[PDB]
């Protein structure tokens, strides 16, 4: 049901996609160790924001690892090209993983925005419901990326509605709570918003690839877009969230944070 299954791949195409996924694994698990070691310099009220980056690194790293092995399982070099065998490859498992990873990305944002208690629980709940609506409708949509492009487009429009509303909740909370933030991170959090708008928008572009580039090179392009998007939305994002957490920790008087920033 996926466009990947439609084509044979050149050695170059096949190996490049393998390398993209493998590099993806390496970057996320390398970042994992960084987040782990810097977590001790985060104040208790923000430390979970850095823990969530560890959780996202392993979750994302595992899905990329799984995709890479699925890729090599599904294709074998036969008569001069990589051809589909008995096992299958699908990006559908990425969508399932987003059900977990996107709530984690959203939660760590709410934490460094200094949301607490009732507002935190209510905002997270609405955000996660919007996100799940987006992911589920998008998942249904990509079931038709070969059979019914029109249906892909309509489910995509519904998903985009959830996306836009989710982004509005995010922006509203960011620009409202920006003033509460310490150590100059009121400025930093503004860049985080724009990073999210940029990086998360790469995913619907990848979703539309079967509509505007239904060939083997389109398959490469989509994996390339996912790679840019994953690294930006999880790793670069996580680094900014952790920076914000440490900076606010230091400004709040947490001595390990002050000491850590002092060494650099
Ligand atoms: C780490 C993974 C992330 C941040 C994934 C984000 C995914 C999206 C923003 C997906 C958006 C979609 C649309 C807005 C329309 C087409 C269907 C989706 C689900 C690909
Ligand atoms: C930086 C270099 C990126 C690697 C290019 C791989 C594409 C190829 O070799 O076919
Ligand atoms: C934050 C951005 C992270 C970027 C990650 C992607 C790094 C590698 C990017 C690709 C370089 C272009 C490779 C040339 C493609 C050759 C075409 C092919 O062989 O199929
Ligand atoms: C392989 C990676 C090993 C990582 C172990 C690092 C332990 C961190 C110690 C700590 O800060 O609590
Ligand atoms: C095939 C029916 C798809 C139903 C989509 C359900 C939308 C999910 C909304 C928020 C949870
Ligand atoms: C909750 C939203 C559920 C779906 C809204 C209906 C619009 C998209 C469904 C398309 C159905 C189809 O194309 O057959
Ligand atoms: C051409 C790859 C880069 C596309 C970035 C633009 C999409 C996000 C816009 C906000
Ligand atoms: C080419 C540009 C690629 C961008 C690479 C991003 C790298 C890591 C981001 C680190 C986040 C630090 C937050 C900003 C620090 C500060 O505000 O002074
Ligand atoms: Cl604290
Ligand atoms: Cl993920």
């Amino acid at each position: 049901k996926n466009i990947e299954s439609l084509f044979d791949y050149s050695a170059g195409q096949f190996e490049f996609i393998d390398h993209l996924l493998t590099m993806g694994v390496g970057v996320h698990f390398a970042a994992l160790i960084f987040f782990l070691v810097v977590s001790q310099f985060v104040a208790p009220k923000y430390r979970i924001a850095t823990a969530l980056s560890c959780i996202v690194m392993v979750s994302a790293g595992l899905i990329l690892n799984s995709q890479a092995v699925m890729w090599t399982d599904a294709y074998a070099y036969v008569d001069g090209s990589y051809q589909l065998q008995d096992l299958t490859f699908s990006n559908g498992y990425r969508y399932v993983n987003w059900m977990a990873t996107i709530p984690c990305l959203l939660l760590q944002l709410l934490i460094v925005l200094n949301l607490k208690g009732k507002e935190l629980f209510s905002t997270a709940t609405w955000l996660i419901l919007a996100a799940w609506g987006m992911i589920i409708t998008g998942y249904v949509g990509q079931l038709y990326e070969v059979d019914d492009i029109a249906q892909l487009m309509i489910w995509g429009a519904v998903s985009t509605a959830f996306f836009v509303v989710m982004n509005w909740i995010v922006g509203t909370k960011i620009f409202k709570n920006r003033a509460t933030m310490l150590g100059g991170t009121d400025s930093t959090i503004t860049k985080v918003f724009w990073l999210m708008m940029f990086a998360w928008t790469l995913y619907p572009i990848a979703y539309l690839v079967p509509a505007f580039m239904n060939n083997a090179d389109g398959v490469v392009l989509r994996q390339l877009l996912f790679t840019i998007a994953d690294i930006s939305s999880k790793v670069i994002y996580g680094l900014m969230i952790t920076y914000i957490a440490i900076q606010q920790s230091a400004a709040a008087g947490y001595v390990p944070a002050q000491q850590a920033l002092g060494r650099i």
